[PDB]
């Protein structure tokens, strides 16, 4: 495995969030949702039949992975991480376990999760995956429902107004027919997965942790796994902004990693036009690259399926600045 | 026509910008529409082959007549003017003359002016319409092609892209066929239409002018027709920005928007503070001249939060204003 | 004391952030604040040399106590708390202690403290105070010194820039010769104070949070402190945000911004829209607690375009809402 | 004259708008200045008497004409234009005429034209110089008072609040005592002058325009000359936005020149924060030189006298774009 190796020199990396909730853009009956506009759901308590819906009108008629990978490409990113699954439970990939998925319920009907991998294997990119393995608002016995003594970027960790019965959910159910599936189908297909990045786990046994971390191994050896999923379960940690240099899980590769966004939020937004400046994206990943954690930096595609204006502009100003510096 | 005593009280009163410019959001292929959002295809010369294709996303699933009329009569609005066609070509109504409609092209599937029109007359709002007249991108003899000498929101004012023939190009085919035919579809249907909105005519005959008025008045004797359509052919005076401080029946109104765009647009977040939208209304209703002020509904068929949200604080200060 | 009835039903306050960190606005040798442009002296470690210095530019031409009362008295807000020394140091009143104050160290040469009292009781609103008790960055035993072990909206909780020798540092020396008398000099002017809000102590004693609790105690006997202060030295509770839906009176209280700053700052116009501080406002008086909303003055000590807007927009709202 | 020559080449000027208009930011008792918050004065119809007061205020700590060309210099451009005499009347040099000026009338007491004109010196930079030969709001014969039959990003064209009567007004007065001298004063000191720019004369007789132009001729021979001033006094044409390739007055030496901002005002603003792109600056830039056209992009300088912050940022970064695409 000197798929180490490569993610030690990586550095930099393009982190994709869509899904239903890039439709409705942070927005919801004339309010607004949270910093997080991928946690709409949540925030409005959206009932599955409703939101769900969004499937209908999802037709991205200007998605391109080619030209998505060729701006990753031209700023330098090395690898592409995207969302198969958020908490929403709705998969980006044609799913066989599940319907609730971009190609059966949309008018689209194409697998997004292929076409990336396949544009970043012709590219040259590696391409990494992210799974909410914990939280399924779609499921009946999605988990977060024996967690919520915590505030959140919505209301409940779990969805509590289609399912209100705390005190009968059984979150065993969801996994072994759901996730363990569904996390299996993503690492059997799309090729070489090169990185795995998972969500803290809440209402997750320990058991359960071992199972996801050993079907992975089982398929994708190489792939590399994120340290939210289990304590001895992961090969690089995640380091989540208050953990940056000027408790401390140990990382015996000594690979670190840090996600961050452009704006606010990671799941496209209207409202939400606090691009950070070229000057910050550049400085932020000279910062990070220096402590030797990778900079996985984050664009979050709207109802077409394109890159923000001002997300590209920003992007590329970064590489001049950077490019620039290193001649200087 | 007591239509005419009506429009001198009627003060205030909402604008619909809405089409397939509105899917695009001003932007296109990493770059930024003008100021004018609805000009996008002209901006960016986008083919009407792939302008059109997006007829195919069109399926707005939080359209809703009845809140957006409930919003404007709660403003206090007293009439609701829609774009049935805009220069994109592309009809918001289920026109038999052509298929590029909301109804035959789109997902949708559904007439949104006749629900606007039913919501109006429920509501007991009156109806107004738009229509553009003289330009036309979707058609190959589109109005403009002989008054490209001025610079515009877009490039050229026709669609100089797919229809590269300016001197072998004939705007009496474009009207016979699609102009005059689509203003009676709209003026015969949709029950009573109060006002009607057309555009500066450049490549329209005076032949063209007195049929359009003719046809208006046949069809919609109450209806009040809009100056810009032709110098003896209108009832009330349409006035633009610069001309604030003839009309014989003493009309006058004024279409303004809440941010800089007429069609929605991401980028464009600068909405005119709940203060001054209220005070340009002062201001105008105090010259005896109608606000006409346009929401620009975006891709799932929704008021931007914003403009809703300045609109009733607007309402809240005039209010607030009216018992101080 | 019906000082404590009148806090249950006080509902609305008024905050005032001001000081040499006003002039700087967020903005340091072509580079930005954290958040909290107030800070701007820890985050970028700026000399009390040279951040002394902004006292010579300080004349603020357009400050008007009576104005900023009157606005606050329209927006229903029943008293007015301001800033009489952030962390920064500096005096917004004539302390007989220390130089380092508005009136002798600035061209203005004026009371800011004073005047905001007077205007008050004329208007007929009560007057609360704000003090750093802990931390001083202009003093060289300045607090914080023993507590950098957690990270700020600076960079240290002391001035360790200026004053590097943590280990040779004894607050008890800044205690008794700025911060006990400064106290005193607040509390004994300024006639009645009805709210006393302190920062939570790091490094001050028990003798020292006693000391404070009884000097406020004996010279302003009705005024109401704040539960920052000490676990047993206090009146009514600030809840900070993350604490929103013991207090043996029943008093709560909450402070809060109008964007996201509470010194001034150009680059943060990210300004709470009117229905946001009116819903805010509802919500914490639904639940019992008093909303204290911050206005940051500017160098010309005028507040904010923006956050007028919102403040009177808000009223109208609420006012509106209290009729439906 | 081979300072022609260097015109052609010159390509990157920067431009300064600073006065007393500038420690208001666009603001006046809780409303909002024009899209021009140099303007200000003419819009709220502020009395001399308040406005000239803001001279009190006028201390700013962080002004430093070192760095403000140091920036010029590293974004490329060649030369510096500032504002000696803005329509509010005060100059912003050391005026033996009036003493409505930096120097006498404000804590500050320094010479701004002075310092900015030694440190493009010292830095191998050209200096340029503005002045508002017809409008002087503090002036009681201030021009534009038989001109008002058009609209202005203020109210009237001239002080028509403190001078109310158009019809016993007499610019010739105001030409003699402050104009004619003034311009003088800036042309005899502050060494090499190599551009002038005056505005549209609107109430100057040709006598008036002919005097200015021979007075700049005798003391700056070098010193190339705007096209505004008259239409058989100039060297270079100044094209005003709407005037820019996809009536004319000809340019006989083919100089060419556009004056444009950062965001929408000339003078500094806190509410104007609508900054062009780094993108729009170097493509602007790009189309202008690429037409044979000086682009002058303007900085409005703040209280403190500071570069705003993100006026900086994006001047940087268009120049890094412009780097990185003159080696691609």
């Amino acid at each position: 495995n000197d798929n180490v190796a490569w993610f030690k020199q990586a550095k930099y990396g393009m982190m994709i969030h869509w899904g239903l909730y890039s439709l409705l853009a942070g927005e919801y009956r004339g309010e607004s949702s949270s910093a997080y506009a991928e946690w709409i759901q949540s925030k409005f308590q959206i009932p599955n039949a409703e939101y769900g819906n969004l499937a209908t009108a999802f037709n991205p008629l200007y998605f391109d992975a080619k030209k998505i990978v060729a701006l990753a490409k031209q700023c330098g990113m090395q690898y592409l991480v995207v969302t198969t699954k958020h908490h929403d439970g709705f998969a980006m990939y044609h799913s066989k376990v599940d319907a609730y998925n971009v190609y059966d319920a949309t008018p689209f009907h194409r697998d997004i999760i292929g076409e990336l991998a396949e544009a970043c294997q012709k590219a040259g990119l590696k391409f990494g995956l992210y799974y909410s393995q914990d939280l399924d608002w779609h499921d009946p016995n999605g988990g977060g429902y024996k967690s919520n003594d915590v505030e959140t970027a919505g209301t409940t960790w779990d969805n509590s107004w289609d399912f209100p019965d705390e005190d009968q959910k059984n979150f065993d159910l969801c996994f072994d027919n759901k996730i363990l599936p569904q996390i299996k189908e993503i690492m059997s297909n799309y090729g070489d997965i090169a990185t795995a990045w998972f969500d803290v786990p809440m209402t997750l046994s320990e058991a359960q942790s071992q199972t996801i971390y050993d079907t992975v191994r089982e398929l994708q050896p190489n792939c590399l796994i994120n340290s939210r999923l289990g304590n001895g379960k992961y090969d690089f940690v995640s380091l989540g902004d208050n953990e940056i240099p000027k408790g401390f899980k140990p990382s015996p590769l000594g690979l670190y990693a840090t996600a961050g966004t452009i704006n606010d939020s990671w799941g496209f937004s209207y409202h939400d036009q606090n691009w950070k400046t070229p000057r910050t994206l550049y400085r932020y990943k000279q910062h990070l690259n220096d402590f030797g954690i990778n900079y996985l930096l984050n664009v979050g595609l709207d109802p077409l399926g394109r890159v923000p204006m001002m997300a590209e502009e920003n992007l590329l100003a970064a590489k001049a600045l950077e490019d620039e510096a290193n001649r200087l």
